[PDB]
Order: structure tokens, then C-alpha cells, then sequence
């Protein structure tokens, strides 16, 4: 599949510079941009609008929703909203929810991993039998979340990291491996209809990939220093090497879809460059 590129970016409750951040990220070649959804962050639909109305190409995604904080037919009708009003340009990226101190925050039951997901469960069939417009993602590692992308996305977002419910620790190249097979054999016969996600957490220029990654043990002491260089959450080198490195990982892992965090914003645009 084609790549598509997108930024994660964090509309930041009295940071005046939103508008001016989206227009970065459309004129640096972006494909999509991608807002999260936690307390203390702008309300993302909103945060979507107000970045549609400044840009003309990009796609605006969710990336991803907090099950807990949305009634699914309220959602719907959100979704259909937002896609009527921006000519359709928004998709919805959808999760079960991370931070438990977040739910407490906003009088939810945090639960268990098993009501968390079943909350996932319920929404997507409720906003596929609604015939919602908006294209769907799916994100999360766990073999259920990952059942559900296979059955209800458009679009299943890889993590490249774990991190316990309740910071973050990178999974290998070969825990991947197995996870799109995971995926795949779910997804079954509709696996080449869903679009393939991961999001780059750290984007590393730099002339001597091989010293980086060796210093880069001290952040990661059960890796060692080929492991690194394999990680799909990390790209290092120059941007030619992190363009063949984005070629090799669509054709092991199906990747098309890749997204930069918004402090890589400028770093990863030469990529987009020579890949488009
Ligand atoms: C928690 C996570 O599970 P998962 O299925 O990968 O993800 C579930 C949700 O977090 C996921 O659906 C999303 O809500 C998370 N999510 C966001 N969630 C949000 O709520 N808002 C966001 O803006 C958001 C952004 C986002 C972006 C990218 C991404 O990849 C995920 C994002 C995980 O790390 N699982 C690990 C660890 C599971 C584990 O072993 N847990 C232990 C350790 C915890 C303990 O000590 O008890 C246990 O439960 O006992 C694994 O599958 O191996």
C-alpha cells in the first residue's frame, strides 16, 4: 500500500500556536494529523475543527479515543458530524483507555482489562450498525484489541511499546513479527483491506547509527545494540537510511502507514521527501 504519513500533535490548553502547528505540518509534506484524547489536552473533535479550517489536504484523526469517555450513538453522532462538516477528511482512531487516574478524574470506572475492551467491543459494533462515514483505527497490542481491529477497522495501529496499565518499554522487531501474524490470521480474508499503523516514537538523525544505538542500551539494557537497530519505534540514521529502513519495515511488517510524534515534526520531513 501507498505510505501515508502523519504527526501525533498535542493541542495544549493555553498554547496560543495551534493553527500555526497544523499549517506546519501540512506545508512539511504530512498526510494526516493526529490528536490524542486525555484530560488536560484540547477536546479532540474540536481541536480537529479548528485544524481543518486552516488546512486543505491533510486527513484528521483521532489517534486514539478513550472508550470510556464516549457514549457510542453520541460518538456517531459526532463522527458523522465531523465528516459532513470538513467534506470528509476526519477518521476516528479508537482504544480502550490508558491512564486509570484520568477515569477517576472523570467519575468512570476503570474496571479491568476485560471490561476495558468489552467497552471497545460494544462501541465499534454499536458505530458500525450506525453506518457511521468516518474510517475507523483500532489501536493496541492485547490479543483482543487486536481481534476487534480485525473484524470492525479500516485501519490497525501497531504499538511499538508496552507500558504497565496502572515508562514505556520497546518491543522487539520478532514480538512484532508476531503480532501482525496475530493480526493477520484473525483479520483472515479481509486482512489486504485493512491499512497497517505504527507510530515512530523517536526519530534519530544522526551519521553513525551503529555508535547511537550502542549508547542507546543505557535506555534499554535488555536490547542490545542489533536489537535497537531493529525496533519499529525508533528510526535512526540519515534520512536516505530511515527512507530504505521505511521501505524494509513496510515489506516485513506491512507499515504503511507511519506516524511521528510532534517533536519530530521537522527531523522526519526530509523522509517524506524522498519516500512521498
Ligand atoms: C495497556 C496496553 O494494552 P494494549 O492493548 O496495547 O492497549 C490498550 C489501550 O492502551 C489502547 O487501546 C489505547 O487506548 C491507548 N492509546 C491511547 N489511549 C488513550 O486513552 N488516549 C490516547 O490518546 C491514546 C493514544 C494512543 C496512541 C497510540 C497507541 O498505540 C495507543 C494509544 C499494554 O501495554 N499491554 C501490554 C501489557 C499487558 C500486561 O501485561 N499488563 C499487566 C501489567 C499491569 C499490572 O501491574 O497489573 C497486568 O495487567 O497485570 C501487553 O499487551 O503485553
Amino acid at each position: 500500500r501507498p505510505f501515508r504519513f502523519g504527526v501525533n500533535l498535542v493541542p495544549t490548553p493555553g498554547v496560543s500556536s495551534w493553527r500555526e502547528t497544523c499549517r506546519t505540518a501540512e506545508q512539511s509534506g504530512y498526510d494526516v494529523i493526529a490528536v490524542p484524547d486525555h484530560l488536560g489536552v484540547h477536546s479532540p473533535f474540536i481541536a480537529m475543527m479548528a485544524a481543518a479550517a486552516v488546512t486543505e489536504r491533510v486527513q484528521l484523526t483521532t489517534f486514539v479515543l478513550n472508550s470510556a469517555f464516549w457514549n457510542p450513538v453520541l460518538l456517531a453522532r459526532d463522527l458523522l458530524t465531523a465528516h459532513e462538516l470538513t467534506g470528509g477528511r476526519v477518521e476516528a482512531g479508537l482504544g480502550t483507555g490508558a491512564v486509570r487516574a484520568e477515569f477517576e478524574t472523570a467519575g468512570l470506572d476503570w474496571g479491568t482489562a476485560g471490561t476495558r475492551v468489552t467497552r471497545l467491543a460494544d462501541t465499534l459494533a454499536a458505530l458500525r450498525t450506525l453506518a457511521v462515514p468516518t474510517p475507523l483505527m483500532v489501536g493496541g497490542n492485547g490479543d483482543r484489541v487486536l481481534g476487534l481491529a480485525a473484524e470492525h477497522a479500516d485501519t490497525v495501529s501497531f504499538s511499538g511499546a508496552t507500558l504497565t496499565p496502572g515508562t514505556l518499554r520497546m518491543i522487539t522487531a520478532e514480538a512484532m513479527d508476531e503480532r501482525v501474524a496475530f493480526f493477520a490470521e484473525r483479520a483472515g480474508e479481509r486482512d489486504s483491506q485493512v491499512e497497517r499503523n505504527t507510530l515512530v516514537q523517536s526519530v534519530i538523525a544522526t551519521d553513525d547509527r551503529a555508535a547511537t544505538a550502542k549508547a542507546m542500551r543505557s535506555r534499554m539494557p535488555y536490547l542490545t545494540a542489533e536489537q535497537i537497530l531493529q525496533l519499529p519505534t525508533l528510526l535512526i540514521g540519515t534520512p536516505a537510511q530511515m527512507a530504505e529502513t521505511l521501505l524494509e519495515r513496510r515489506e516485513r511488517f506491512g507499515f504503511s502507514y507511519v506516524c511521528v510524534q510532534e517533536r519530530y515534526l521537522a527531523a522526519f520531513a526530509p523522509v517524506i521527501g524522498l519516500l512521498g
